């Protein structure tokens, strides 16, 4: 077949039984998540791919970076709470990985207010039980499926996309096998 488990995806050994359609997980220290947002545009890509509407959810995780890596998990959830993920994301990786500008939660905390997110706002938010709800969101899916790498996307619960069983010569063909084998495992 094109497509062959193992190749462009492989297929869970428990499912995960009411998860979301198109699940992504990345960190802000994690180094191809960095070129999945900035030079790839992968969720992008994959949305217009996608029929119009279809839920996409991209949720943090903890295990790289230790104690900031946890911090950035929720501030992950405030961002998510507030709505503003659009506004932080590249501040985020830029500030972890291009400038190394944040070494704290106070310095996270500065991006938002720089991205126009005041600071009462962010307190609340960052202090709150709905964000701390946000954070056991994010930790239990990534729990369902025992990850230990990212970047990683699944798809209805079932299905992990392979990203290193896809070419890398050039970087727009790798984007456009992606996104249609996410829409091929949508459609299955
Ligand atoms: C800069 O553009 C790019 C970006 C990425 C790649 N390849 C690549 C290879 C392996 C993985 C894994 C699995 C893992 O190691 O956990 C996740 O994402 C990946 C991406 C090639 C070119």
């Amino acid at each position: 077949a094109q497509y062959e488990d193992g190749k462009q995806y492989t297929t869970l050994e428990k499912p995960v039984a009411g998860a979301p359609q198109v699940l992504e997980f990345f960190s802000f220290f994690c180094p191809h998540c960095y070129q999945f947002e900035e030079v790839l545009h992968i969720s992008d890509n994959v949305k217009k791919k996608l029929p119009e509407g279809v839920k996409m959810t991209k949720y943090h995780v903890n295990f790289m970076g230790g104690d900031l890596g946890k911090d950035l998990t929720q501030a992950w959830a405030v961002a998510m709470a507030l709505g503003v993920e659009d506004k932080v994301t590249v501040p985020l990786f830029e500030g972890v990985q291009k400038t190394q500008t944040i070494r704290s939660a106070s310095d996270i905390r500065d991006v938002f207010i720089n991205a126009g997110i005041k600071g009462e706002e962010y307190d609340a938010a960052w202090n709150s039980f709905v964000v701390k709800s946000l954070v056991a969101q994010q930790e239990k899916a990534a729990a369902d499926v025992q990850l230990r790498g990212v970047p990683a996307m699944f798809v209805n619960g079932k299905y992990q996309l392979n990203p290193q069983g896809m070419d890398t010569s050039n970087m727009d063909v790798f984007v456009q096998q992606y996104a249609d084998t996410v829409k091929y495992l949508s459609e299955k």
